This record gives C-alpha cells, sequence and structure tokens, in this order.
C-alpha cells in the first residue's frame, strides 16, 4: 504494498505534456492533494522501472540514515502552493527541474520521497 501504491499516486506521472502552472493545478486535484491544498509536492517522470531500481545497486546508493539516492538524474516537476489559503481553489507554481531523487525503500520498493 500500500505504501508503494501511495508513492506512485502522490509522486509519479510517466509522461506529462505541459509542465507549467496549469499542469500542477490539474494533477494536484486529480491525485487527491487539494483537500486541503498540499503546500509542496514533487512529481517524477519517466519509466517506472528506473525509479524502482533506486532500491538496488543498479540505480542507487546509500544516503544519510536509511535513505537512497539515485545514480541517474530524473525529470521532476515541483508544484508549490501560491496564496495564503489551505482550501480550494489551490493555485500552484511549477518548476520543471532535472535532478537526482532521494527515496526510502522497503522490501525493494520506494515508499517515501524526500522533498
Amino acid at each position: 504494498n500500500s505504501r508503494y501504491t501511495h508513492f506512485l499516486t502522490q509522486h509519479y506521472d510517466a509522461k506529462p505534456q505541459g509542465r507549467d502552472d496549469r499542469y500542477c493545478e490539474s494533477i494536484m486535484r486529480r491525485r487527491g492533494l487539494t483537500s486541503p491544498c498540499k503546500d509542496i509536492n514533487d512529481f517524477i517522470h519517466g519509466n517506472k522501472r528506473s525509479i524502482k531500481a533506486i532500491c538496488e545497486n543498479k540505480n542507487g546508493n546509500p544516503h544519510r540514515e536509511n535513505l537512497r539516492i539515485s545514480k541517474s538524474s530524473f525529470q521532476v516537476t515541483t508544484c508549490k502552493l501560491h496564496g495564503g489559503s489551505p482550501w480550494p481553489p489551490c493555485q500552484y507554481r511549477a518548476t520543471a527541474g532535472f535532478r537526482n531523487v532521494v527515496v526510502a525503500c522497503e522490501n525493494g520498493l520506494p515508499v517515501h520521497l524526500d522533498q
């Protein structure tokens, strides 16, 4: 698993078209993160197998206490809440970045994104 499933719902979108403010506003609503508005949330893009592989030597290294960092870089879109209210409509500003990602793994599956 349930935590791996939750990780995908909250943090994975394979192939976005736009990666702009409108995208953030749409996907945050679709993934159930707007009641109340989540303040910051990252979405990782690309192939699911590469993300799972962070949990193995194939695409990851030990990081800090009990986390793992990816060897490869990923396209990641950060959505940051704008305005002063916790309640909809939730307005977001998007950053379309590219970087290594840090996760915690359990039984070989990512279950938490650091962020």
